[PDB]
């Protein structure tokens, strides 16, 4: 009978509910046991596909095929599970999927409601999410208070009541601010969190704590005794150096020891050993490299959690501290390829949009000319191909069918007009077939691998060869060679362009070949 | 400018909330106004076409072929406009189409919420449906305090901050309750209600106070004062002894008043001459007829609230009092046509599933046989050439593909079953999957001269609105038409059975639409008229 | 007629409601108009004198002789007017007055309700403290969302409803806080706490946003559009150097042209060229001290704020950065005096408590016998005395009742012990009830000529307040008049001793009154800046 613990936020977003539930799960697989965990997001879109990187941040991918949220991505670095569009979905999927429904009739002519239809929905998508695990931990995005997380609230209020307290708990994250004029850490607006909390018929079990100044003991038997919860479960969760020593602060809090004594669950002490070595990495490098990043939208708020995330598990499986500068390409376009000089690594990872490609083109050339470690991501290899042609082949006005339609040749474009119309949507998981020799071959050592890829516009094979001739190495195609699929330069010491995403399947304790090998590639040009 | 009335509801639901704003439109047409009602329904059903009537009530259909609310059909009775499918709509539809739009892409990368993209659509919604009005009457469904109504509530809200005061008012229905054990009203739930309403951002500026006692004056002070409404605004609306005497009722507190003043409009004084006329001629009637009605969910709540209007208004008309024999068609069948005993006029309308077919078969041929006058609609049109079938002709196993797909003489079927068949049992079956097969809306009709449909409609071509699926078998007909049963009215083209009748009758009428839905309480109907005024012949005759 | 701006707080507490508040006063008092405010304590204390420091800072004392809140402090500081018992009141005294009205039988048999009763009593009290003003802000402590504060927010907006728009505001404080994490502020809080408000039918019509970080455009453009206000009315107010700034601030956003607008006041520009002043005096000193202050709690929020505010006005007076040492009594006890080694002055203000007054005593002599500048409030005097009785006349038991009431020589006791002795320890114990020993408020205060008193002062009859329970025994006087010990001040009728001098001292003054109830930024404080001015005097020279 599996057992469920739901997380919640209260009085601000963005206090790291994934990140905590994340921790929790990394804890309990410390423990033998085995947990998943489960996104529901209260926005009415579909699939968090179509939207911008300016909402909510980036846009994982799953090996299943699916566009989700990116607290998923913490997932799969905290655990070794594989996460499937069923461990993520939106109130726009509920109400679509009913909608479709009684458009079907199969309600027989009833009043369909919030309640409990679309309540029933959200708990059966939740039942089909948990799976086989011994322990699911559902995480609710928004705040409590918005109107669009109230279905949430309700069916897992229903769950709880359902199944008893012996397999449900509530983990709510809330913030406690420090004010400057008063010189200490308020919890009223948590009290304000727990009432709102209280008037929807939901008591929290758990009360995670967040600020960035510390909360002392006088404020967690306060707010203990203020919402009738006992002390041990107050767990206070500061800003911390790294995320990964915060399943070591839970772990000191005995908070597990509250999971497997509410559940009754009969397992091993918790072992924290890997993390403890993932966290002495990361606080205690040896050597120092800047790698270079360009794009459009660096600094934006987790929008590219994932390829941040990998390159720190790069740098972190060779004890470096990986510096980061970030350079927009309209910066290059106006300004020159000056601004990278410095630097002992270049990235070029996938664009969100359309604008400052062709300062992405000089990143390119600059990083190639100048024998530079250079990785490129998606639109990465794009670029680099059609520099690759433009300052090889000569084709000047070599370009793709993305952009500038003006192009007497297009080296990378829509499978349509080769050989409108639709798109191919390229999405999730596809076998690879690696060549002998390469870099590939000789970060993956294998020939057989499977990895993400989001794409649409692929390489034109018209060109291909008269590319190859010129010097441009095929490393990779697709799973049955019909295209091109990570490309290598012939005299660069380090030179890898690869249409896949792989930083979606990079995790702190083990790392990723490619990256670990780009990193190495920058220690060994100057560090 | 467009100005716009929300009316709510409160403390629980069935208050009357169509019903009063139909009734104030009415009150506002009295003025010259040209008025138009909405009704929002917070269930995520896309049309109430797919509900079962158990739920709420009859679905009204449209000129322009919509499923609807019956509220719609309030409305129609009390101003003389015409309602669309852009005055009725869920938030299954707005949730469905906004949905579509993300699809589309049409939001460009945006989290899409309620507030306020569902906001927005039915903000949108509300405005089309409002049209050229000078007052548009939107009625939000529910109670206040139900999470499912939060949107439409949150979306009028903002209309009031948009266009403020003098283009928006809120009339909150409320209920005050007669605690027998005490003596006396309650006010306490309408103050509840009001506060729940102060909780969303919305302070009520007319209160419509709803009981079966009256409302003294003493509560209607207490009840303003405790929600901060000037006293003229404290409207009581008791359970009154018919629904048509409220226009008078509210235009004696001068709930108009208030909406002119409020608005700044300039029109002339109420004339409420024909709602009088209406109410003396409904309250005070000369003759009686008592005509059966067999069907299937009689008594139900709202299940035939159009029909039953349309039979109010033929009483009307003829100043007759039209007292009603409600008998289940099972019963019919489990008891014989004895239960018909005594009536004047015996009525067989749309029935409400497929259980007791047999029964209304009964029926129509007690009806025919005994020179009853018979009025047939929709499955009456069915029933009647059925029976007609069974009877006349002999072919005893005649049915309805709906009942009987295995019968060897299907006078009744779906156009593809019969359209090019060799002749007899040549139904294909397999459902006959084509989902435009029920013709639903306003279609025209050719009525043939000298028949009794012509005599009523007294036009050669007539609209009306058609809710069905079942047509009359063309391959069929010519062995009924030369055994007796008249054609007295074919589709607009002129390729489908509409309206039949009896040859030797005094009265019977079968139809295949609905007539009850264009039938109004100031102007009657004339197929209803003269379905009372046959009734009314067999009534001492008979 | 009187016109109200109501101040609320939101998120958390200590936002600055009474800082804010008294800033908006003090623009509004720039423009010319006669400005007033008040403050409503939503807890059941009668007066907030039994309070200790530890849950809301100091207790302030009124003219009147009143024991108040400390945000009466910042009004007289911020307008030139002087508060009385109406400008400050809890829920405590409204719930007494109710029901000493109730058992006086005033209700006349009725049932008394928070609504209206005690709503009618804090709109009374209200009406009453605003007296004659133009404008009066009325402050309402703690946080939207706590039930204590319920009945001051139902009051206020039924002010809101009696008085309308021309006559009432709203300005609520919120919290917009910068998540670390995320590298922005967040308007989520805000936006719940105008939901709260929304919930008990109050909107507001100013909103002052505070935060540690700067509040950009989009954030205010949000916070306007998502609560219905106008994007000026939208306030960024900042945790800024120093509060002075404030009305200049809030001028630059144009919140008294707001006011103004709505009001439709009619009134000259605002001019803040004394607030320009005291603001450039004291962000850019040119001379420094740093002075010592040995007391109890010195750190506590808010515990000495007036003290605090009187050497920060004496500081600005004169130019001169008062660099502050807080030491604690005990601290001194356990470690000695050399502690004190190398300020240019100290103080021993009035202590809260009774815990280590041997501290003060040796602070006390280290400061005469070292010629440091000492000025003694209170407890400073009483401690004074002592000291001097011990070192001087050789008393070395000598102590107060208050402490040791077996000390052969009580220099220092209430009125009752010694007011009819035969002299040495004829105290009568019995801990002296009378309750009204606490001589409270303000009470004249002789000056005698020629003394440091005199010279700051500049007048021989002043008037200053007072919070006190323990004087000066007039029994053992005589013998400290001939020991050296100067009387530079006595009561209003010269009954008792008021001020201390010693007679070989750079500057030694000891008020039994307290002085930094009198002290704003505007004018200063003579005592105040005399005692600043000896510690520049010592300052290099010693």
């Amino acid at each position: 009978m599996t057992r469920y613990i739901f997380v919640t936020g209260g009085v601000v977003s963005s206090l790291g509910k994934g990140i905590a539930s994340a921790s929790l799960a990394a804890i309990l697989e410390a423990r033998g046991l085995k947990i998943t965990m489960l996104k529901l997001d209260p926005y009415i879109n579909v699939d968090p596909g179509t939207m911008s990187p300016f909402q909510h941040g980036e846009v994982f991918v799953t090996q299943d095929g699916a566009e989700t949220d990116l607290d998923l991505g913490h997932y799969e670095r905290f655990v070794r599970t594989t996460m499937t569009q069923n461990n993520n979905f939106t109130t726009g999927r509920v109400y679509m999927d009913v909608l479709r429904k009684e458009r079907r009739g199969d309600y027989l002519g009833a009043t369909v409601q919030v309640i409990p239809h679309i309540t029933d929905e959200i708990k059966r998508r939740i039942i089909k999410g948990a799976g086989d695990a011994d322990v699911a931990l559902v995480e609710i995005g928004g705040t409590v208070g918005d109107i669009e997380s109230q279905p949430f609230l309700e069916a897992i209020r229903q769950l709880r009541v359902e199944i008893g307290a012996k397999r449900a708990m509530l983990m709510h994250l809330t913030l406690v601010p420090y004010i400057a004029t008063a010189g200490e850490t308020k919890t009223k607006p948590t009290q304000h969190s727990v009432k709102e909390l209280r008037s929807i018929g939901l008591q929290p079990d758990v009360l995670v704590c967040r600020s960035d100044h510390p909360i002392d003991v006088s404020s967690r038997r306060k707010i203990a005794l203020f919402t009738n919860v006992e002390e041990r479960a107050v767990i206070a969760l500061e800003d911390v150096d790294t995320i990964y020593r915060i399943p070591s602060v839970l772990h000191a809090q005995g908070l597990d020891d509250i999971v497997v004594e509410r559940f009754g669950l009969e397992c091993g002490q918790a072992d924290l050993s890997e993390w403890d070595r993932v966290v002495d990495a990361k606080l205690n490098p040896e050597r120092e490299v800047t790698i270079a990043m360009v794009g459009k939208y660096m600094e934006l708020l987790d929008a590219y959690k994932s390829l941040i995330e990998a390159m720190t598990h790069a740098g972190i499986q060779s004890r470096t501290k990986v510096n980061l500068r970030y350079i927009d390409s309209e910066d290059i376009e106006q300004q020159g390829t000056s601004l990278l000089e410095g630097v002992d690594a270049i990235l070029v990872p996938g664009g969100f949009g359309l604008r400052g490609v062709e300062g992405k083109i000089s990143t390119v050339q600059y990083a190639r000319e100048n024998k530079i470690p250079y990785l490129g991501i998606c639109l990465g290899m794009q670029v680099a191909v059609i520099e690759y042609a433009r300052n090889v082949l000569g084709w000047s006005d070599a370009n793709s069918t993305e952009f500038d339609k003006s192009s007497g040749h297009p080296v990378v474009g829509l499978i349509t007009e080769w050989q409108d119309l639709g798109g191919t949507m390229r999405l999730g998981a596809q076998e690879c077939q690696l060549q002998t020799g390469t870099l590939v071959h000789d970060c993956y050592a294998k020939d057989v691998i499977v990895e993400r890829h989001r794409h649409r516009y692929e390489v034109n094979n018209n060109l291909l060869p008269q590319l190859e001739q010129a010097g441009l190495k095929i490393s990779g195609r697709s799973g049955d060679g019909a295209l091109v699929e990570v490309v290598e330069a012939p005299e660069h010491p380090w030179f890898v362009a690869c249409q896949f995403h792989p930083e979606f399947t990079s995790t702190p304790r083990d790392g990723h070949p490619l990256f670990s090998g780009f990193v190495n590639a920058a220690l060994k040009y100057s560090g």
